[PDB]
């Protein structure tokens, strides 16, 4: 009741309507897009910087590094929003890579709607250190789009976009939008 139809609007994006929000899947360095909010896939210390936390912190500058070890020493945090620093984005999300990216996501939809925030870019949350299956990694991401939209919770947010380190990966994305197309 929610899935549109899959096409290629750009080379190398695929994309698909879920209820009102463009969802799109795309192989590159998540570092180089411009969105409201950009998702960081670390470590419950939230100082992790390997493979996409690496690029993301680097990228972003020290002043969100600061911000991160701050924020980790006040309280438990399940996640952690930052500034953008240096990145082409209004916030930082930092989720941690290990936990049910199902919840994960979700918590990213409820705090963009919180800021009236259109558009979002996240990673193959938990495949790269968590070592998460890919596969249950992409049910776990459109099955909380799904349900953001089936409570009618979608009204500021309009794009959500994965932009994925390896290829392989993007195949496995692909592969579960083509199982759900209208
Ligand atoms: N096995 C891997 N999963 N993630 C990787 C990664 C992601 C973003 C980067 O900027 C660099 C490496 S390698
Ligand atoms: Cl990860
Ligand atoms: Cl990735």
């Amino acid at each position: 009741m929610f899935y549109g139809t899959v096409s290629s609007p750009d080379s190398g994006v695929y994309e698909m309507k879920i209820g009102s929000i463009i969802f799109q899947v795309a192989s590159g360095d998540i570092t180089k897009e411009e969105a409201d909010v950009i998702v960081n896939s670390t470590s419950n210390s939230f100082n992790l910087k390997a493979g996409v936390s690496k690029a993301i912190l680097e990228c972003a500058g020290q002043n969100v590094e600061r911000e991160c070890s701050q924020q980790a020493q006040q309280r438990k945090n399940d996640y952690i929003i930052t500034g953008g620093g240096f990145l082409r984005c209004k916030n930082i999300i930092h989720v941690i890579g290990g936990n049910d990216v199902k919840s994960s996501v979700s918590s990213v939809l409820q705090e963009c709607e919180k800021k009236n925030y259109s558009s979002i870019c996240l990673p193959a949350i938990g495949t790269g250190n968590a070592k998460q299956h890919p596969d249950k990694v992409a049910e776990a991401i459109i099955d909380a789009i799904e349900d953001f939209v089936q409570k009618g919770s979608a009204q500021s947010v309009k794009k959500v976009k994965v932009v994925i380190f390896l290829p392989q990966v993007l195949d496995v994305f692909y592969a579960n939008m083509k199982k759900r197309e209208g």
